């Protein structure tokens, strides 16, 4: 029951599910005059996802790399309606998507209706067009304990979670004598994951250990020791060899215990059972205690997708995300699109993949608009004449702890870029900026860089 | 059971109750090559309270205007150590303070022992001088419902209690359609008390509902009213007649309702029943609906305090707090000292008499550093000729809204300020930052002002 269908309007209903890269990538750029967009996202807020691993930490505050969704649709001259809440179902013979855990409705240029929803009454949102950009949800592979005892670094409040861990095993282990294993583990940090978010987040919380709890707990200090677990032979495989050597060591020289080839086969409350793959072949057990755990691995399909794969005939064996066009069209669909983490494109899972697809399709759709047709749609895209999506491999970033990070940057074939060390850091530094969404968001983390230079770091377990 | 007593040093063994005015301002100034300083405290950091009522609507950050203890024992060269934990009985005879909830133990410049710990763990700390600065807690009157329904203005959790109440209601009632009373009744906001705090709660609030609420949400910004309720005939009674009906005028004229002459009998879920006393000595009974309440009225004795009443004989009949000498040394005590809202020196409950007292006290006790018999205490201070505590009266100055303040700065009888509106706002900003107690607080609210003045406030539920 209750179905929002609002079509007084002559323009098509786009909806759009997200607040992330895709999401608000294709809002920025969307032409609101010639469509009325409603956006679904439990999220209230854009996540700058680059500096998450900054956030527990705190090199940057929390509320410095995000924005609200109403801040970026103000900028939009024409409708645009936020629905605070989760799509639990896609419903393409309806055309309806149904939301769960509705927290508010904001109605943005628009002195008009009122809805009649209640908070947390299901409610189906009727569309003309559909953009899927709910990302992908962490992947625990199955490894037991993972959750019960670990913590991800996908979201805000992951952030905090991690922070009061670390914080009270400051805590519970300072009280301990210097010799008790009991100090020794709870001062123990194991970030799983190899990749450029693990790589981040093992160097940041190496970096206010060295640089802000050595201030003033020194004996602490020395005792805390962070692992770094990559189940491949190799860091931050997307890069060079060359760069992917130099990163490991400057790691180590940061004294981080770097784990290569080592895959987690499960996870106890104070413990994980690690497997190491050695260059003769062999298989060794290794017992890594932790006090905290930071599961930074891949990702993986959230259940409203899993949920739509049935529900299309040439969806149904899909896995990773939708399979979809040359157009970004959900193949099997007349009318809905996916980018990002949560489309199929044989592409990389990242923000550059995102925000590129976004672009694409919000300039695709206001060149629909020119023409009487859209006014079946797998064939006009093709007849009508425009380009399939091309990705363009703008390289990548890294921040590797103790002021240094590796870059290279490119566009198609030629590669233009300095990726050594203190040098890349400070570009690493104006290249995030530069890219993030919103001034406002870029002004807060200058100053967050600033205070960081003088009084380095806010630690509160409660905030 | 358990006693903690370092005492191989030849040095009194000075301990602090509270992490605030009094007890941050003696640690800033208390000579610690004299004497070896403990803390006892729940709270971790100082909190500026002069700008606790621009947390909740995000003038400033909650983590601008607060700053670690540990930071500030870090300049004091000496030992310092810092419990963190709430002081439950004050024992004169056996002169310790037993405490509970312990949380953590720093021990800073002290490469030494191990107290041998666990947390919530109880434990009597033993002292040769005390320093009682925990503060007073907020006063109901003994009016029902205040805290089952009602907010303080207080420490930090309540900042961010009141934005979480304050953003559910605006969810909740955009919902709704603008007619409902029910829409308008959680648009409503009632501050009670007519204190600088509360002035500047209402104002600061105000300032939001104007200025950011509007720019997005108008259709709820103009039906959002802010209620202030004063039991006297007059708000700010501190200041000149003159100033306190300004503050009173250009709160009405950015819509502010000034309840005066009203006392608040009692408090239901969703309304509260206020009683006024008219110029004809007439009383009628007025229902102010409310969806957010504020309680900034007065304080009150702490049960800590409440407790040491009864354990002095001459303290036995003190009420608001601990009777003390000209010295500022509790009356019946041979080594305990109140400085703050938890003493009574019928002074005002003020940080200006906190901060004074303090270093009064400070002072005193490197004086006593010097003379022999503190190597019967009563008798010695009048005895070797050193002065009695004199406060002086510095002014006051108050936040009203729409960047307009009020202020009078003196200095015993001379009276030399600007109290106006707008020049009195800069000159409110520039003095608080000023008589801020670190760098860190400092610059924090500086980059907070310059935010605000291009990007206006954060409105983070979660956060
Ligand atoms: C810690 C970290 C660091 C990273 N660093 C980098 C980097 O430096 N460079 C880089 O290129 N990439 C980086 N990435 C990858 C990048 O963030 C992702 O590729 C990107 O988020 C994908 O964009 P998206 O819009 O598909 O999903 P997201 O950006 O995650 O946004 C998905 C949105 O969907 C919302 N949502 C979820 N479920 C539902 C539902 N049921 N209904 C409606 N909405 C829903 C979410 O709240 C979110 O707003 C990083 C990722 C992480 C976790
Ligand atoms: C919102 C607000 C705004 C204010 N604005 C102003 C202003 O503009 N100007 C002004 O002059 N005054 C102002 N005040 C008053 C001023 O803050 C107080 O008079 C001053 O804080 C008193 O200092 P204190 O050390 O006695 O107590 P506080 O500064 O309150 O500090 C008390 C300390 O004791 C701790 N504590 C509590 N219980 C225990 C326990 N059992 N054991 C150990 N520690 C404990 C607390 O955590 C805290 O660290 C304001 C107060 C509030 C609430
Ligand atoms: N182009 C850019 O601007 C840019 C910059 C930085 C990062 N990125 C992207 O950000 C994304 C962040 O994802 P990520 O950092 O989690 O990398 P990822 O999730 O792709 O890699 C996770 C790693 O964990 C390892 N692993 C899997 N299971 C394991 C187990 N049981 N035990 C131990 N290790 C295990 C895998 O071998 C893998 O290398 C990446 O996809 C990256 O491409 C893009
Ligand atoms: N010198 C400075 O720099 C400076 C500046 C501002 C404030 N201050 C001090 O800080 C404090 C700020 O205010 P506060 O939080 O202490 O409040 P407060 O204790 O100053 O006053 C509380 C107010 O609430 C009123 N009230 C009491 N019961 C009531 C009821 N049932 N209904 C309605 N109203 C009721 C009282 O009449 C009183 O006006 C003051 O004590 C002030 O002296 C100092």
């Amino acid at each position: 029951m209750k179905v929002i269908d609002p079509q007084h309007s002559d323009k098509p209903n786009v909806l759009i599910l997200g607040s992330g890269w895709g999401a608000i990538s294709f809002l920025k750029h969307i032409d609101t005059k010639k469509y009325n967009v409603s956006i679904i996202s439990p999220r209230s807020y854009f996540l700058f996802t680059p500096l998450l691993p900054s956030a527990p930490v705190g090199t940057v505050d929390e509320k410095s790399i995000i924005e609200p969704i109403v801040n970026f649709a103000l900028k939009k001259k024409g409708n645009v309606t936020y629905y605070e809440a989760e799509a639990t179902s896609i419903n393409p013979d309806r055309n309806t998507v149904t939301i769960k855990s509705l927290s508010a409705v904001s109605q943005l240029y628009q002195p008009e209706n009122h809805l009649g929803l209640h908070q947390a009454e299901p409610a189906e949102i009727k569309y003309d067009y559909l953009i899927s950009a709910v990302g992908a949800e962490p992947n625990t592979f199955g490894i037991p304990g993972v959750t019960d005892y670990g913590h991800f670094l996908k979201e805000i409040p992951n952030s905090l979670e991690i922070r009061r861990t670390f914080a009270a095993n400051l805590e519970k282990a300072n009280l301990l004598p210097k010799g008790d294993p009991e100090r020794r583990r709870l001062l123990s940090i194991v970030v799983v994951g190899g990749g450029p978010t693990g790589v981040e987040a093992a160097g940041e919380l190496q970096d206010y250990v060295h640089q802000d709890l050595r201030k003033f707990l020194p004996a602490l200090a020395e005792e805390v020791q962070i692992h770094l677990v990559e189940a491949l032979p190799i860091v931050l495989n997307m890069f060079e060899k060359k760069l992917s050597s130099y990163a490991q060591s400057h790691l180590e020289n940061t004294s981080i215990k770097v784990h290569l080839r080592t895959a987690v086969a499960k996870v106890e409350e104070k413990q994980l059972l690690a497997k190491t793959k050695h260059e003769d072949g062999k298989i060794t057990e290794e017992t890594i205690p932790y006090g905290t755990l930071i599961w930074a691995t891949g990702n993986k399909a959230r259940p409203v997708i899993t949920d739509l794969f049935k529900k299309i005939p040439e969806q149904n064996s899909s896995k990773r995300g939708l399979a979809v066009n040359d157009f970004l069209q959900v193949k099997g669909s007349n009318n809905i699109f996916a980018i990002g983490d949560n489309a199929f494109a044989g592409l990389p899972p990242t923000a550059q993949v995102a925000h590129q697809e976004a672009e694409y399709l919000a300039k695709n759709f206001d060149k629909m608009a020119q023409i009487p047709n859209f006014q079946k749609i797998d064939l006009l895209f093709e007849e009508n004449n425009f380009k399939p999506f091309k990705y363009n491999d703008l390289g990548a970033l890294a921040y590797l702890g103790s002021e240094r990070a590796i870059a290279t940057i490119r566009s198609g074939k030629r590669t233009f870029y300095t990726g050594g060390g203190l040098m890349t850091f400070y570009l690493w530094r104006i290249l995030y900026l530069s890219m993030i969404l919103s001034a406002r968001s870029r002004l807060k983390v200058f100053f967050d860089w600033i205070k960081l230079a003088f009084f380095k770091r806010d630690f509160f377990k409660g905030l």
